[PDB]
């Protein structure tokens, strides 16, 4: 189904970032901020200041070892989301 | 992209149910069924005892009011992402 299509789209991208560099399951500040720039164009401003991109990560890392893991990831895409759906 | 088509599918989906009864915001227990059972069928089990039904939405509802409001919805696709995800 298209909600079922829409979860592996989800597992399919945070993994496409993630494993770019050191720690393939997580996402550190350079991953984060390019899978933002280049896959949330239409949602959010584009990242280009180091101090925007610190303040995301500080936001998103709850378990507070500086990366974002999968699910600090899904809490994120659950905070787009619902701001979309707010806006609409 | 795949990500931002996602986020839409996720918003469709759930309007799609939403809105047949009864508050249009909300999912009551039958319409949260045929949103399993129709769209979720490769992931989760088809439900048919009303008992299943009403604990899925015990579980879900953090209000509780009773229905399934949007971002109770959102908890609900973080759980079965986060399960598919640690599968494989
Ligand atoms: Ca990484
Ligand atoms: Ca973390
Ligand atoms: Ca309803
Ligand atoms: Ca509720």
């Amino acid at each position: 189904s298209e909600l079922e299509k829409a979860v592996v789209a989800l597992i399919d991208v945070f993994h496409q970032y993630s494993g770019r560099e050191g720690d393939k399951h997580k996402l550190k500040k350079s991953e984060l901020k390019e899978l933002i720039n280049n896959e949330l164009s239409h949602f959010l401003e584009e990242i280009k200041e180091q101090e925007v991109v610190d303040k995301v990560m500080e936001t998103l890392d709850s378990d507070g070892d500086g990366e974002c893991d999968f699910q600090e990831f899904m809490a994120f895409v659950a905070m787009i989301t619902t701001a979309c759906h707010e806006f609409f």
